[PDB]
């Protein structure tokens, strides 16, 4: 159930934004390092507009890969009429991880306080593929990143991680 | 809208099989064939295993795509354990065309009788493409597309039919 040693995931990072470049993907930059820095293998990085047919293609695409194991998106979480994330990952979850929202919305409110209402971050897997979908603030990301993605790809963390239960 | 003149639809196929290959695959040629035959375009042929994800993947790349109107896909709608079309399908479509699926089976009743039971065939639209799932028998294949898809892509087609809806 825990491994002595780091053993790194196949990650894919996800941008959902209309307006978003490269050079002002800070959100996405901050994802590929943080996951770069612990030791993981990033395997592909996308830009998407904020359109809920373009966030399935990618994200399905990946779920039926060989390859991308985790899958890790940043924006469109929103109230907005635009933020179309969750409504387009939701029917391609086999489950939903549920305590995913949950914590992150818990850490989120001591952090901002009640603008964590505006937010719908939400967690599910795929075909073995693990998807988290998170606020486009990179403030959130480093938030969700540190205390609670990060300990729970890592194999050595007890007392159980999702490490055994990966895509090959 | 009804045209006076024909009008060619940009059409992709899918055949859904473990086994097939391009060789051995009657319904995948039957229907890039009709479709020829009656003067639209075929942009793009596959083949996926009876896989929900290989589905979805593909199929989402359509719908999100600029130049596939309509796809047609021949095979998993059974009732076994590996169909997986329709799982894989109506979460992707923004309404479901009911008028498919019950005039599939009126037809087909008339000609294989009970054994209608055997399938579940259906059709959708998903981002203004239209998606017709329809059973692997060629023969099923045949009483689709001349008694119900020809027609209805027909854009001269009275009282109505889908030209003024597929996307530019």
């Amino acid at each position: 159930q825990v491994s002595t040693e780091f053993i790194p995931t196949r990650i894919a990072i996800l941008t959902v934004s209309n307006r978003r470049g490269e050079e002002d993907d800070t959100s996405g930059h901050y994802l590929r390092d943080s996951a770069q820095e612990a030791g993981h293998h990033v395997v592909d990085k996308a830009i998407v507009k904020e359109n809920r047919y373009a966030i399935r293609a990618q994200v399905s695409a990946w779920i039926a890969s060989d390859d991308v194991q985790v899958v890790l998106i940043t924006g469109g979480t929103g109230l907005t009429e635009g933020d179309q994330a969750p409504e387009a990952l939701l029917p391609l979850f086999d489950r939903e991880v549920e305590g995913f929202g949950e914590v992150f919305r818990m850490l989120s409110f001591e952090e901002i306080g009640t603008s964590t209402l505006q937010s719908r971050a939400v967690a599910g897997v795929a075909n073995k593929t693990l998807i988290f979908a998170m606020p486009g603030s990179t403030k959130a990301c480093r938030t969700a990143w540190e205390n609670i993605i990060a300990p729970q790809l890592d194999a050595r963390t007890r007392p159980c991680n999702f490490h055994p239960h990966l895509k090959k």
